[PDB]
């Protein structure tokens, strides 16, 4: 009858939408990689570009959610869909079965084309009491899943689609909820899990006060007593949301990693990213975590429009200082709809870093140069120190060429060219 479709990864959006169907009364399948009603579940952007024929010659009623969404124009120019779902859309889905089986320009944040235009309707929030998601009986295959405790942010990350697509106000998930659909995906075969929506440390936070520490620990702990600390771990902090009682909580009650997302070093990137945070910040940070016997991950971002070579050179300095136990590098990659988005779809190639040409020749680009540079030196920086070799020089380069590729096919689709 009904099938949601996901490409490449059991999500957890796909899942959730996938119960909210079988919750209001549907057949529901939902498969990795046909039926009357098709519910495409779309995570990525160049996904538009990737699945653009398969997709096309799916039959049916097709529907396309996810957070490609929050660019309605560019889905409907890649794919010709009957419905785009804006949004959060746990209850559109029967709204847009009804359509299925009601006009399609009732649905808050539905958008779709007609002959004389597009309609592209305002989304509307939901509520956090919600239906249990489907569990493959696969989820073993797929971490393991990312469970949402909270949702929306209040930063102003321009890199980050989540103030835009789920609001600036953060709305925490009933905690009972949480431990409930745990145990669920326990017993489905899920065995490792990772906290998810917005920054991790803001669960049962307040819009008076903020940062609530007994409820981050909390909710650490009661998951742990469900999935065991060594199984569960929280992505993504910000420097400046953590306390000693956070730290000791993510320290008692998970792997024992913190993984900041530092982005950047030079004060210049860090004020034009609207991260709210200086080097400074991300110094005591470290410094606290250190402190508590905590593991440290960081996570930064090269190739940011406007980016010199002292930028880059600045973030390098602060990335040695910090002597952090993991580092991540990823190219700027300019998400529609977002700030970098607005700012990449009108800036020349000879200003962008992902198209400005490298001092080395054996680089596709400046952008990339960097991330392969930041790369090689993170294990010469790192706390255990690896001795590099001619397979992990490969292996960074590899990596390097995979993510120029793929900012060059977003970018190019952001422009479309
Ligand atoms: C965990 C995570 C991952 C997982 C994948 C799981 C997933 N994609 O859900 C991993 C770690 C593998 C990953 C990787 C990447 N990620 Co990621 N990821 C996330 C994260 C933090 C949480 C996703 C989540 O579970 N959300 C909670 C659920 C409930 O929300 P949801 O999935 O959006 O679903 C809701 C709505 O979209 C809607 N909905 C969803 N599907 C459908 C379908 C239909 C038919 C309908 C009607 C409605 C609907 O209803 C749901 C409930 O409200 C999000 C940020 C965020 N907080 O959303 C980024 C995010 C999805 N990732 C992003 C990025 C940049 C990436 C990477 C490209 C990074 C990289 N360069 O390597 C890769 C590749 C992604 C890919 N699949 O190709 C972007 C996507 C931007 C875009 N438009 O392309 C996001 C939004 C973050 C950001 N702003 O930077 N990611
Ligand atoms: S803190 Fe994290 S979730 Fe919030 S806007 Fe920045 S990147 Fe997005
Ligand atoms: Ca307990
Ligand atoms: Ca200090």
């Amino acid at each position: 009858r009904v099938v949601v479709l996901t490409p490449e990864h059991y999500t957890y959006g796909s899942m959730l939408i996938a119960g909210v169907l079988r919750d209001l009364g549907y057949s529901v399948e939902l498969r990795k990689g046909g039926a009357d009603v098709v519910f495409i579940s779309l995570q990525s952007t160049i996904h538009l570009l990737r699945y653009r024929d398969i997709i096309n010659n799916i039959r049916g009623f097709r529907v396309v959610g996810g957070p490609v969404s929050m660019d309605p124009e560019l889905v409907l120019r890649h794919l010709d869909v009957d419905l785009v779902i804006q949004g959060e859309g746990e209850d559109k889905v029967g709204m847009a079965m009804e359509v299925a089986s009601l006009d399609a320009s009732e649905i808050p944040g539905a958008a779709f084309k007609s002959p004389e235009g597009f309609i592209i309707n305002e989304p509307a929030r939901c509520s956090m009491k919600r239906a249990l998601p489907l569990v493959p009986a696969d989820i073993s295959q797929e971490a393991s899943v990312y469970i949402e405790t909270h949702r929306g942010c209040p930063g102003n990350c321009t890199f980050c689609q989540v103030p835009e697509f789920f609001g600036r106000e953060v709305r925490s998930r009933p905690l009972e909820d949480i431990i409930r659909e745990v145990r669920e995906l326990r017993k489905s075969g899920a065995r490792r899990f990772a906290i998810s929506g917005g920054t991790g440390t803001l669960y049962g936070s307040s819009r008076f006060r903020g940062i609530d520490e007994d409820a981050f620990t909390e909710l650490l702990r009661e998951i742990s007593e469900i999935t065991g600390p060594r199984n569960l771990t929280v992505p993504d902090i910000r420097v400046d949301m953590v306390t000693p009682e956070i730290l000791d909580a993510i320290s008692e009650y998970t792997n024992g990693w913190v993984f900041y997302g530092i982005e950047s070093g030079s004060r210049r990137i860090l004020r034009r990213m609207k991260k709210g945070i200086k080097p400074g910040d991300v110094i005591e940070a470290v410094e606290l975590a250190r402190e508590h016997n905590l593991k440290v991950a960081g996570s930064f971002i090269v190739g940011y429009p406007g980016e010199d070579e002292r930028d880059h050179e600045e973030t390098l300095e602060l990335a040695d200082e910090l002597m952090l136990d993991d580092y991540f590098v990823s190219i700027a990659e300019p998400i529609p709809g977002t700030e970098l988005g607005d700012e990449v779809k009108g800036l020349e190639d000879e200003d962008n870093p992902v198209f400005m040409e490298p001092s080395d020749r054996k680089f596709r680009s400046l952008a990339e140069e960097r991330a392969f540079g930041f790369m090689l030196d993170s294990y010469v920086f790192r706390s255990m120190p690896i001795p590099v070799t001619d397979e992990l020089l490969r292996s960074l380069k590899k990596e390097a060429r995979d993510q120029q590729e793929h900012i060059e096919t977003v970018t190019r689709m952001l422009k479309r060219e």
